[PDB]
């Protein structure tokens, strides 16, 4: 559709690299734009990410097929090379295709095993994830979670910490320890950082957490106990103003065998969050100024800072 | 889909049956485009709270929470709201007095006739009268609720209409062999709309009164017994209704199953018409479809449309 | 609904006559209008096509019943004769029904075994289909295909010929024969005509070696197409009609005739069913849903020479004043 510039000119994850096999075609949606992702059959071939649209008669290129190093539209068979240019119009095999005959292409980077996409001019870097190449850390990926909520509501819920003893009771919080101790929040040029805060729970029931968003739809979260360190990179694909795809990449320095339990814990807490997110009204995130206005208490300082940050960045897409 | 019409916002509407609201329970309803939460504490004889179904902290429906002692507890961060709607406890700051704004939006509620009546505005008018409720000679019964995809004013218009009886109610309220409708009287004044006595030839004498444009008090009488009912139409929005009937009669109590079946048969015969009617809003008088036609036997539905215009109704009409 | 007079003042197929038995009641939708089709029980009774609406309290007359030569509303039993005039108000059997007690009636004509309807004042005539009266030709009707696309996109796809060797590979074309030979197109007093166009394919309805086919078509009406497909061994003609339900939905029907053995009917229906469904898969996917007209978000349409017919179609639609379901 017509997102804002801080969104258009930023990188977003739209798929896992394992979803794009050689020779394959897959689809995604980002900020209202339909995307086609494709690869040739060659070893280690790159991923192309284009608007899913043939400009001849408006057919989705994702309904075609990969032939050699080209994507072929199914309707009249126009072939597009890896750079998106039409190289052949079969009805007129000796005709030079017109210059307008070209797919709209976008920037694509593989990083952390994820497929990152920028629909505009990539002025920002992909958020950093320092544990990625650390040999002491194993990795696992959650499945994708399609969520019927504004992406900025999804992230709001991920910055919120006082909800742990309620919807995450027995997982991330304790019904009997509801008080939220003071913590610090800074918004500056590194984005939003929420400082260390302790919360009592087993998954050894003492975990210190902090997290940083250099990017309003990506969160780097660190949770450390004396026994082990777990970090994750949470990415929210903003499908449109009202729908999101959540993905989490998780790394931990404990035993490799803990993987199956890691995914079960995340799956349980994510679905606990999704139940709330689908229920929230209005579905779009209200900024700081029918339905009453939002109320803020001191433990909301992080989510208040998020709303202030979004207003400062000029976000108008998926908010109110 | 909400209204400012005073005769609607400043009036009482049935949203539920009291049997559906047990102690410690949480139920939901919609009225005039507003989502409601109904809840009671676990105490015997506890009152029924009727609030907008909405936590002002982060906008979660309160109806997804639980009842704890005398409070409704939001599931997201556990804020606790007392029976008066005031937040009494915010668990992340156990010693803090909640902000004054930490309050549920509460509505007037009154139990009457075994029904839960709600006023979203300023309760000017009283709940409709139902004289037989106090008469120990009359048994009572409640139909199930009927959700109807039609304007509430179309639903009431169909309930004031009498000439359709020999057609869609053939064999139940009329007879296809006696289709002529005899003369009858209708009055609209300070007490609302009153339809005088009428009767249909078959092979029962009736009258009814509306003081409230979405409630109807019906009287039907035979030599054998007398039946009265209070039909209420909850206006969910401009295009959807919930119809309920409270039926009272002074014959044998054992007639209950048959009466419920007869009502069910004729109500469903009406719903088949109501769901099909075009346009869905009720057309008022003298305003790509032609204007309605009125014949003498439509005098009651004509008077109903005149009454709604005098009352200034704009919601659910056209 | 549309003010476009070329649509309102034209004829459109809404049913097959075989779908309208004596005494029957059926429904259809046309240009946003809900229709009721009904016939008396008498043999050879005419077909009435009315707005599906009782002017008393707004009930669909299609929910009623046919009694003698009247259609009876189910709600209060008012009876409407074949001309749409209410002749009986059962609540007041002696009253003179008011002049307003009258169904909205539309012009209806049966032609080629199809039910044609005009919602307005018919300027144009029903398109002509010369082989209808030729006794050398056998006929068959496809079933009706409901398509979630603009009627003008559906017709665009039927005027298109370069797509045959791709989505009709193995049926109307050959992935080894993708070049589209030159052909002519005219927009004039006859409407839109595509001149003879030869293409390479063997077909299920003819001999293995009979693989050089020649197509031709004419539209005098923007949503009906008369197509002729001819080889040295056989000649096949069809009348395709597209009923514009609304701006975004259409019903396609095809009446097929051929100068050959009546035994070929099953293979004829198989070929048309296979190819129509291949077209529908594309039609459902195209964006935007309305047909973009010519004009020197989404990029603009690109045109190459083999698009000369679909370009002429878009030009013709602007000359005719079409605004419904386009752009
Ligand atoms: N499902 C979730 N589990 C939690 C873990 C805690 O962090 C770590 N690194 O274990 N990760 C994470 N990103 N957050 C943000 C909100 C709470 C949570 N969401
Ligand atoms: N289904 C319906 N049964 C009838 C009964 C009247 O019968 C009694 N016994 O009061 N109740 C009622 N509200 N009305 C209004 C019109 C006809 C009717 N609708
Ligand atoms: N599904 C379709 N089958 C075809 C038949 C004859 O076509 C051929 N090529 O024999 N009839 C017809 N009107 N048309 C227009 C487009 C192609 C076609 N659509
Ligand atoms: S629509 Fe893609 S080649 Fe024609
Ligand atoms: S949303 Fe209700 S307590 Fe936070
Ligand atoms: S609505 Fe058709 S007869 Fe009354
Ligand atoms: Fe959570
Ligand atoms: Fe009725
Ligand atoms: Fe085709």
């Amino acid at each position: 559709t017509t997102a804002d510039l801080i969104l258009i000119n930023n990188w977003h994850v739209v798929a896992n690299v394992e979803d794009c096999k050689p020779g394959s075609i897959t689809t995604a949606r980002l900020l209202g734009v339909k995307l086609v992702l494709w690869r040739s059959q060659e070893q280690n071939s790159p991923i192309q990410v284009w608007q899913d649209y043939c400009p001849h008669r408006g057919v989705p290129l994702s309904m075609g097929e990969v032939a050699n190093n080209t994507l072929v539209c199914p309707y009249h068979g126009w072939r597009y090379n890896q750079a998106g240019k039409c190289v052949q119009i079969p009805a007129h095999p000796d005709m030079v295709p017109p210059a307008s005959a070209q797919a709209k292409t976008y920037h694509c980077q593989e990083r952390y095993g994820l497929v990152w996409v920028c629909l505009g001019n990539p002025v920002n870097d992909i958020p950093s994830f320092p544990e990625w190449d650390d040999p002491n850390y194993h990795k696992t990926y959650t499945k994708s979670y399609l969520i019927q909520a504004s992406p900025f509501r999804v992230m709001d819920n991920s910055i919120d910490v006082s909800h742990f003893p309620f919807i995450h009771d027995g997982w991330l919080g304790d019904r009997n320890y509801t008080k939220v101790e003071d913590f610090e929040v800074k918004v500056d040029k590194d984005g939003l950082t929420m400082g260390k805060y302790q919360f009592q729970t087993s998954r050894d029931d003492s975990w210190v957490n902090w997290f940083r968003l250099s990017h309003p739809l990506c969160q780097y979260c660190v949770s450390e106990s004396p026994e082990m360190r777990i970090v994750d990179l949470m990415t929210i694909a903003p499908i449109d103003e009202d729908n999101s795809v959540l993905r989490m990449l998780i790394m931990w320095n404990g035993s490799e065998m803990l993987e199956s339990k890691m995914l079960t814990e995340y799956d349980e807490t994510i679905e606990q969050d999704i139940r709330i997110l689908h229920s929230q009204q209005p579905a779009r995130l209200p900024l700081l100024a029918g339905l009453p206005q939002e109320i803020h208490v001191p433990s909301d300082r992080g989510t208040v800072a998020y709303r202030r940050w979004l207003k400062e960045l000029g976000v108008t897409y998926g908010v109110c």
